[PDB]
C-alpha cells in the first residue's frame, strides 16, 4: 500500500488536546434567533451556501450573515466548530452569531463584517510590496490555524477577502477545514481545481497542513504573474497534466515512487514527458514590476510535488521575500 506521511509541524497538536476540541460531532450547537438581523444584498452564492449583507437592528451595525443548504449536519457542525475555535485568531473570519430561521429553520452563520475590494480593480494597482504584504497577512492566518491543529484545504482568491483601503485581510470559508490527526486519511475531493495539490490529483489521503502551502504558492504565482489561474486544467486529471509541464514529469514519478502512489489509468495517455521549466521563463514586460530573484525563490519552495518539502507557514514568514514587511 501506499507510504504513511505525517505533518512536519504541529504533528500531535490535536493528540494532545481534550476530545471536545475536535470531536464535531459531539458539539452542542445553540442557535439563537434570526430575527435580531435584516437582510441587506446579496453578496455571493457557493454550492451549498448563499452570503449576505445584513444589519443588526439591535445596534445598527452591519455583518455578514451565510444562509447554509442544510445537505449534511456533520458538515454543518464541523464548519461551527472550527469557526468557534478559531474565533478571533488573526486574520481569520469571525463567528459572532449562529442562527435559524424561526418559519424555515434554514441554518444561518452571523460574520463580523468585512470588505472586499474587487479582485481585478485591485490586480491592476497592486505594488511588489502590496502582494509581499498581503502574502505576509494570509501566513499569520495560516500559521495560526495550522497551529490550532486545522488545515483549511479551500485556499483560493475567491476565500480571500482583502479591503485594500484599510489594508484588512480575512480568510473566510472554512465549510472545507478539517482537524489534522497524524496518519489520518482524508477525502481528497476538496478545494477548487486549480488550487488542488498534487497529493489530492494523485489520490494520496495522508496529506497535511502543507496541502494549504501549494494553494497558497498557486495564488503567489498567479499574482506575480498575472496569469489567472496560473496552472489552468479543464478536469482534474488535466491539472496534474498542467502542472507536470511547469514541475516536469521526473520529478512526479519521484514524488509517486517515494510515497507508493498507485497513478490511476486515466493518466497513462494524457501525462506524456515534460521539462522542468525555469521560474524566469513567465517573466514579461507586464509582469516584471511584481517579480524579484526572492519572490521566484519564495515559490520555488512552495511549489513542489513532495508535500513534506514544501515550506511550512512559519518556514515561509521567515523568507528573505518578507524582509521589507
Amino acid at each position: 500500500g501506499p507510504v504513511p506521511s505525517r505533518a512536519r509541524v504541529y504533528t500531535d497538536v490535536n493528540t494532545h488536546r481534550p476530545s471536545e476540541y475536535w470531536d464535531y460531532e459531539s458539539h452542542v450547537v445553540e442557535w439563537g434567533n434570526q430575527d435580531d438581523y435584516q437582510l441587506v444584498r446579496k453578496l455571493g452564492r457557493g454550492k451549498y451556501s448563499e452570503v449576505f449583507e445584513a444589519i443588526n437592528i439591535t445596534n445598527n451595525e452591519k455583518v455578514v450573515v451565510k444562509i447554509l443548504k442544510p445537505v449534511k449536519k456533520k458538515k454543518i457542525k464541523r464548519e461551527i466548530k472550527i469557526l468557534e475555535n478559531l474565533r478571533g485568531g488573526p486574520n481569520i473570519i469571525t463567528l459572532a452569531d449562529i442562527v435559524k430561521d424561526p418559519v424555515s429553520r434554514t441554518p444561518a452563520l452571523v460574520f463580523e463584517h468585512v470588505n472586499n475590494t474587487d479582485f481585478k480593480q485591485l490586480y491592476q494597482t497592486l505594488t511588489d510590496y502590496d502582494i509581499r504584504f498581503y502574502m505576509y497577512e494570509i501566513l499569520k492566518a495560516l500559521d495560526y490555524c495550522h497551529s490550532m491543529g486545522i488545515m483549511h484545504r479551500d485556499v483560493k482568491p475567491h476565500n480571500v477577502m482583502i479591503d485594500h483601503e484599510h489594508r484588512k485581510l480575512r480568510l473566510i470559508d472554512w465549510g472545507l477545514a478539517e482537524f489534522y490527526h497524524p496518519g489520518q486519511e482524508y477525502n481528497v475531493r476538496v478545494a477548487s481545481r486549480y488550487f488542488k495539490g498534487p497529493e489530492l490529483l494523485v489520490d494520496y489521503q495522508m496529506y497535511d497542513y502543507s496541502l494549504d502551502m501549494w494553494s497558497l504558492g498557486c495564488m503567489l504565482a498567479s499574482m506575480i504573474f498575472r496569469k489567472e489561474p496560473f496552472f489552468h486544467g479543464h478536469d482534474n486529471y488535466d491539472q496534474l497534466v498542467r502542472i507536470a509541464k511547469v514541475l516536469g514529469t521526473e520529478d512526479l514519478y519521484d514524488y509517486i515512487d517515494k510515497y507508493n502512489i498507485e497513478l490511476d489509468p486515466r493518466f497513462n495517455d494524457i501525462l506524456g514527458r515534460h521539462s522542468r521549466k525555469r521560474w524566469e521563463r513567465f517573466v514579461h514586460s507586464e509582469n516584471q514590476h511584481l517579480v524579484s530573484p526572492e519572490a521566484l525563490d519564495f515559490l520555488d519552495k512552495l511549489l513542489r510535488y513532495d508535500h513534506q518539502s514544501r515550506l511550512t507557514a512559519r518556514e515561509a514568514m521567515e523568507h528573505p521575500y518578507f524582509y521589507t514587511v
